[PDB]
């Protein structure tokens, strides 16, 4: 027996490479006084959560917090620029603000497909056929704090970042689609990254990931705010989704 | 209690209804090009969705206010005896607008229809909508579009497929169809009834990607690759089991 090259319904992704990969988080808690954006508490226990289940899957997890935009492309770039030959596929978090094609670093907003432009093709040949996955929490900052120089609640920020395709075998996974709302506790951290951290706890390493992101859609969806706090969140649901442009199916068995 | 594992309830006395709006010329003042393949289209996937239980309702060339007066019936009708519903439409779009033959449409009004609110018998069942749409051009030729429309979400339990994604282009075939719903139907037509449905749009993504671009029979198209995208708000595995 051998496979010969027919269409296999049931294909994977080998994930059989030395390394699993890396996976960077972008946390970003606050922002320069003239982007008139509001802090994000709750994001740090966000970046633990998602550290401690990633590299649980085996990945070398890189975080880095609140940097400049100039800053935060620099580190993409120099990423997106060494050889991935020896590692299955590569993660990258952005925790923020964002609006439209945006995402805010601490001083300015940088445009999503300039971020993944640098993961396609021979700009980084070595992740060619490779899955690439993308996760943005970034809604609408709240903007009722000053044009001036400056418990667990849960803060409700209106979505407002598109959600943008990429090229072949991206994954772009998004905390909350248009029309909906992106929820966040100050202490437990946003909801869909604590559901996401659950699901990724109890099934990473066995389901199919874009299966599991249905789990986190199903889980999230079905949240709701306590009516006696904050009656003002009556009826903001969240629902979140995930574009993908993979070609195969992706799972994150245990490494040999 | 939580099932990691759970599938929409498809056990009900109807699959439900798929609509197809095929659009194939234009008014002469909105400057579109014919789409010559797109009637094989539309016969390719009302065979595949029949043979998945579906009721296929197709409408060729809807004027705009004609195509909304027809949503709108099929969206206030009861799909309470219904698994899910599956909205397709063939034709050129830019940004967040299909075209119909006479004027844009916007497709947050189309699948807005079917939320929640508006469409109580839909509520926690699939709704499914495929977009063969992009932008036009103002024996057998493949035509090649710019990807124009934009890869939209919708609300929970809907499923939005999409030809063409961002930078890349879309192809259609005078003869033969466009190559997203070739792709489509022949994955529906082997493993429409036992694979889930997103693992089957990732089969397409697959086959509609390595189509290969190299030596075209125009020059102009050459390097002009395809890939599709689905955007999920599911939140159940979707399967289409005979019946
Ligand atoms: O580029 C866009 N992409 C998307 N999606 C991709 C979603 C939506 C959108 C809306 C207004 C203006 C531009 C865009």
């Amino acid at each position: 027996f051998y496979k010969r090259e027919m269409f296999d319904p049931a294909e994977k992704y080998k994930m059989d490479h030395r390394r699993r990969g890396i996976a960077l988080i972008f946390n970003h808690e606050r922002f320069f006084w003239h982007l008139t954006l509001p802090e994000r508490r709750g994001t740090c226990a966000d970046r633990d959560n998602l550290t401690r289940r990633f590299s649980d899957l085996g990945f070398e997890v890189k975080c880095f917090n609140d940097l400049k935009a100039e800053e935060l492309l620099l580190k993409i770039h120099e990423v997106s620029t060494v050889s991935h030959a020896d590692a299955d596929c590569f993660v990258c978090v952005f925790l923020s603000h964002g609006e439209g094609n945006h995402i805010y670093a601490y001083d300015a907003k940088i445009e999503i497909q300039t971020l993944t432009g640098l993961f396609k093709g021979d700009k980084c040949h070595s992740l060619v056929g490779k899955p690439k996955i993308f996760i943005i929490q970034a809604a609408r900052g709240n903007q009722h704090d000053v044009p001036v120089i400056p418990t667990n609640i849960t803060e409700v920020d209106a979505a407002s970042v598109y959600t943008l395709p990429a090229g072949a075998d991206f994954l772009m996974c998004y905390s909350v689609a248009e029309g909906y709302y992106s929820h966040r506790e100050t202490v437990n951290g946003s909801w869909y990254i604590q559901d996401l951290c659950e699901m990724l706890g109890k099934y990473g390493s066995s389901l199919e990931f874009t299966e599991l992101l249905t789990l986190v859609n199903r889980k999230v969806s079905q949240r709701r705010v306590d009516f006696c706090k904050d009656p003002s969140a009556i009826g903001k649901k969240q629902v979140p989704c995930f574009a993908s442009m993979l070609t195969k199916k992706l799972h994150f068995f245990p490494k040999s």
